[PDB]
């Protein structure tokens, strides 16, 4: 069996742990021996790891970079060695890449908002709480929830970013209550600005609005169990992995494959 060969950012983390996984069951699926080496999140380990690989000739190169800014050199060493990159999850800021899959954003929007639809109905007075702007999770979840918008003809009442901080959520959203009461859900673009806008809906004493975060981060699962909020978007780690092998699979054969793979990101409901 031919190998392809995952340098994984760390192992620490059931979130890479998941990555490793997908990754080995799709190389499983598909025939191919599957080299993981761990960088334990450190850059120098991560060169290493990489550097170990291009003198072993391997053929194909999945890499989960310890940071975007950190990757580069690792990346051009292998490119050194005509040794095909794809990355995953988090971009290398330098290096040629022949294709990056990461978590979806635009559709992960979309997914909030069918959600407001599914729950609200088809037009419904929602209000959005952007990101930082000019972030590329600020653009594509917004992106994402337009596209929700345009399908089920919301009422978008406002749209102001809270800049992914949950003190601020709380003030834009206590601010929008005031001008708008009649609104029906909030697409908040982050947990924290989810749970900032929660709190403001309860001190108001509004808990029939429907409120969407994005991450599935600890807090926002939490208020999601708790009943507070309706629901949080989170990635699919094990996925990613997956995906990156079938793209391995696909460029090893020499299809010409595409600069970038989105990858499903699940609704976290309370259950």
């Amino acid at each position: 069996k031919d190998t392809i060969a995952l340098v994984v950012s760390t192992l620490n983390n059931p979130f890479f742990v998941s990555l490793k996984d997908g990754a080995q069951k799709e190389a499983d699926k598909l025939g191919y021996n599957l080299v993981v080496l761990d960088s334990q999140n450190n850059p120098a380990k991560e060169l290493a790891n990489v550097q170990d690989l291009t003198v072993r000739g391997t053929k194909i190169l999945l890499i989960n970079p310890t940071r975007s800014d950190a990757v580069g050199n690792a990346v051009k060493m292998a490119n050194q060695a005509n040794i095909p990159v794809i990355t995953l999850d988090r971009q290398a800021t330098k290096g040629e890449v022949v294709s990056h899959i990461a978590s979806d954003n635009v559709l992960g929007g979309k997914i909030a908002g069918d959600y407001i639809a599914k729950k609200a109905g088809e037009g419904a007075k929602v209000i959005e709480l952007q990101g930082i702007a000019g972030t590329s999770a600020a653009r594509e979840r917004g992106e994402g929830f337009q596209q929700a918008v345009a399908a089920h003809k919301f009422n978008v009442l406002a749209s102001q970013p809270a800049d992914f901080d949950r003190i601020k959520g709380l003030n834009v959203m206590q601010n929008l209550l005031t001008a708008h009461p009649d609104v029906q859900a909030v697409f908040a673009q982050n947990d924290e600005m989810a749970l900032g806008a929660l709190r403001a809906l309860q001190t108001a004493g509004k808990s029939d609005v429907m409120v969407v975060g994005f991450d599935g981060t600890p807090d926002g699962e939490k208020a999601v169990n708790d009943g507070k909020l309706a629901a949080t978007i989170a990635q699919l780690p094990d996925q990613i992995g997956a995906k990156g092998v079938e793209t391995a699979d696909k460029v090893l054969k020499g299809e010409k494959v595409q600069a970038k793979y989105p990858v499903d990101l699940k609704l976290v409901v309370k259950q």
